[PDB]
């Protein structure tokens, strides 16, 4: 809401202005990288023992 | 396990490595001696007293 200042004399008259605006987000879908090993995750998570 | 940063972008999902580093031992000898004369063998033993 942009304010104004009264101006004297032979001048244009200052009018109260407002500005309404919107944006959008941006995704940029992030990844990672993982590597468990064969004879590893099954062995230590309940496949035998 | 090396520090990884989750990566964005259109790249191929980069190759994940989580392994056990193997290293090479060296063998070093650190040799040391001391003499012992023709005395202190007939001595120290009862042989010459």
């Amino acid at each position: 809401h942009q304010p104004l200042i009264a101006r004297d004399g032979p001048h244009p008259v200052e009018q109260p202005v407002h500005n309404y605006m919107t944006k959008v987000i941006d995704r940029r879908a992030l990844n990672a990288a993982f590597s468990l090993a064969t004879e590893a995750i099954a062995l230590l998570t309940g496949e035998a023992l």
